[PDB]
């Protein structure tokens, strides 16, 4: 008398879908509040050309982050992104990033960076950067 598999939840058997549905499905179990922040991050963590992810993508990603020889490498530039961020205070402004990312070795990114943001921030936060290379 128990269950734990998005399989049914989905049923569609399409494998992929809008985690949003899984975010709520789970949110109505152990958690309660987070489906938002998550769903959000996820939605952005996707943008692979739709917005519908697959339990696999999530799981794989988890097993991908689990590995102790990949993230760390980035963690470094990350910890630096947060530290170096003395003016940003959390978000790195074009100039900031451009210079930072460039000082780090992402001059060719400056292009995607400037073309990355353009909604209502004009800057790039830790995530953002990590988003470009997630
Ligand atoms: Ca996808
Ligand atoms: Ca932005």
């Amino acid at each position: 008398m128990a269950e734990a598999l998005f399989k049914q939840l989905d049923a569609n058997g399409d494998g992929s879908v809008s985690y949003e549905e899984v975010k709520a499905f789970v949110s109505s179990k152990r958690p309660i509040k987070n489906e938002q922040l998550l769903q959000l991050i996820f939605k952005a963590i996707d943008i692979d050309g739709n917005g519908e992810i697959d339990l696999a993508e999530f799981t794989k990603f988890a097993a991908a982050v689990k590995e102790q020889d990949l993230s760390d490498e980035k963690v470094g530039l990350k910890i630096l992104y947060k530290l170096m961020d003395a003016d940003g205070d959390g978000k790195l402004t074009k100039e900031e990033v451009t210079t930072f990312f460039k000082k780090f070795g992402y001059e060719k990114v400056v292009d995607q960076i400037m073309k990355a943001d353009a909604n209502g921030d004009g800057y790039i936060t830790l995530e953002e950067f990590l988003a470009f290379n997630l």
